[PDB]
């Protein structure tokens, strides 16, 4: 039992590399064993909002994931602000009422993509989410901040930095084998790390 929950950036620094970023959703979701009492899977864009795809009690099996993911459009907008959406993320879609299992435990993957640094502060949503049971993975990709990712990530370790959206692709086998490194027992072996700038 896994949740994963990919959040987005939808802004127009994405517009180019969107269709890329589709096919690495896909790359990642092909490899997890997806239905209600597996993995389930939700997808969340944004820029300077939040715009939810689907839940994480939407689709029962791959199919229905990958047909969502296959049709979305770019939210658009001007900036990532990679905080608040991860504290959305934290409050509205790892959430019982939305199908998360968190209340029982199981991991809450949280696969982040962003190409540019944060338009608000990731510091602060970060230490929110790892007090509260999430479990994130920071892909960077071009001018996405290093530092940025490494700090949302539960720990520095799991953070990706790769060059250009063309890149993306040569990164899905590991991230893959992060999700699946991360069950219940390695979890409770790990402790995230905590120390904001």
């Amino acid at each position: 039992e896994k949740d994963v929950v990919f959040l987005i950036d939808g802004s127009e620094g994405v517009r180019s590399g969107f269709p890329l970023l589709k096919d690495f959703v896909q790359r990642v979701v092909e490899s997890l064993d997806v239905g209600p009492d597996r993995v389930r899977v939700a997808l969340v864009q944004y820029s300077d909002r939040t715009r939810p795809e689907f839940y994480l009690n939407s689709h029962m099996d791959q199919q229905g994931v990958i047909s969502a993911i296959r049709r979305l459009t770019l939210l658009g907008g001007p900036t990532p602000n990679t905080g608040a959406a991860l504290e959305f993320v934290l409050r509205n879609i790892l959430t019982s009422s939305t199908g998360s299992r968190i209340a029982e435990g199981v991991p809450q993957l949280l696969i982040v993509l962003t190409a540019e640094p944060s338009g608000d502060d990731v510091r602060g949503p970060s230490v929110v989410l790892k007090q509260g049971g999430a479990v994130p993975i920071g892909i960077g990709i071009g001018n996405a901040d290093i530092s940025e990712m490494q700090t949302i990530s539960f720990i520095p370790d799991f953070a990706v930095a790769i060059p250009t959206f063309r890149e993306l692709g040569t990164i899905q086998q590991v991230i893959s084998e992060r999700v699946i490194q991360l069950n219940r027992e390695e979890l409770s072996s790990l402790k995230p790390i905590l120390t904001p700038s």
